[PDB]
């Protein structure tokens, strides 16, 4: 029977945690060879692949990315780099949100966000002193790999004023202090709680495929909060691509039987 | 001598305000043909180009786009669909004016960002309360086709409750009334002033130059207020991609040297 190559092209720190002996055993086991793309020689040379996985940020791998795209239409790309340009700064990640708002009894939004982009601003900026604490205070630009790109909590206006911007704001007040990290994988929905009353499945299925149409993406997670305002209402606060997914258990199955269903695309 | 042919893939009425006789006469004379290219019928297919100007906004499109800039690269694409993509989302326009703030007596800042993504954020979002009116509110996904795209001014709290998320809005109470749209063409700069004390021609010079290195385009304009507090101080307000040249008189020429300039690149 056929064999099935899969290309990675991953930060070292990311193989580490995602190319797992257990990932790859159970791939190999059902005819999927997990291959690394040599950062040191461009794509286009590298073996032929059945489909490319990557979490690399630059105008350079992206220029390889297309190339290879154009060169081999029918390999997919997880995810193509026009879908994962969206989740990159985190107005625009919260855009792609706003798409699709069809989805019964529980309801879903995205918070209203605030961004101040030099340190002149966050000094004098007048609405800033009408914010309630505490604050998500997230950098504006995002990726995976700079260290400063995930988000954190602000009680004291004077905590805010030792932040680099540019960075965007939300209030976390109306959250109840509690957050669900729904992980996504295709069609596939894992979720996880975390302290700083839980969906409906049928709720966190709807959103992550709501999420998936409008991001393009087969691999990203995202957070939401209850707002404890009505005790039935969630938020949709970050969405991040490719996230660690080698922490729920059982992520090995989960990438694998998603590899063989991206191969019989 | 040689012959350059100037792809063009622009809108119809974009085609009527830009390409002009005296566009096509002036760029001819100098032996530079501009050639549309075909909407109904791939770009590949289409004849060879020595320069490709477009504003086009599709998956469709930006797919053909990136076929042919791997299929030609030493073909300059004005502007590359990456460097455009930037601009589209009311708050990743702003990112990309604050990465070069080296650029004296006088000094820009990019003005604070809030972001209403529901109509129930409108109604309910505390800080929006503690805004000072007149706002400039945008939508927040722009391109220059879709008619609802450009920038509007709300006095009220009840006007803008009547306005259709998501949505951008800034305060426009520093700015004493006044708005000054430069526009750039490669390294050229032109200005104009527009009521709703002139900045230093090596001000706006700066400022284009850095906007141009840090945006990737070589056709953009930028709105800039003076910030009235200080009397010297500007902000940069918006950045739209290919604009209204047909509007400044001797756009002909401007781009026409330009056009040169671009096909012994
Ligand atoms: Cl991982
Ligand atoms: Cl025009």
């Amino acid at each position: 029977p056929p064999r099935y190559v899969i290309g990675y092209a991953l930060a070292p720190k990311k193989q580490q945690s995602f190319i797992q002996p257990s990932l790859v055993a159970q791939a190999a086991s059902r005819g999927m060879d997990l291959v690394p793309v040599d950062a040191s020689q461009p794509l286009a040379e590298q073996g032929p692949f059945h489909l490319l996985i990557h979490k690399l940020y630059g105008d350079d791998w992206r220029a390889q990315l297309v190339a290879f795209a154009a060169r081999h239409p029918a390999v997919p790309i997880v995810d193509p780099p026009h879908a994962i340009d969206r989740l990159h700064n985190r107005i625009s990640m919260l855009q792609v949100v706003s798409e699709l708002d069809h989805a019964q009894d529980s309801t879903f939004g995205i918070p209203s966000q605030v961004v101040v982009y030099d340190a002149a601003a966050l000094a004098d900026f007048g609405l800033l002193a009408a914010l309630r604490f505490p604050l998500i205070a997230k950098p504006l630009v995002a990726d995976g790999t700079a260290k400063s790109h995930k988000m954190s909590l602000v009680y004291h206006r004077e905590g805010l004023g030792k932040l680099r911007p540019p960075l965007v704001l939300q209030e976390f007040v109306n959250a109840g202090g509690v957050i669900f990290k729904v992980y996504v994988v295709g069609g596939h929905v894992t979720c996880v709680k975390r302290r700083s009353v839980v969906p409906p499945a049928a709720f966190i299925n709807q959103i992550a495929g709501g999420l998936r149409r409008a991001l393009g993406l087969q691999l990203f997670n995202f957070d939401m909060i209850r707002d404890v305002r009505a005790g039935d209402r969630y938020l949709v606060i970050d969405i991040n691509y490719f996230p660690g997914y080698a922490k729920m258990p059982g992520y090995e199955t989960v990438l694998t039987d998603f590899f063989w269903e991206m191969v019989h695309k």
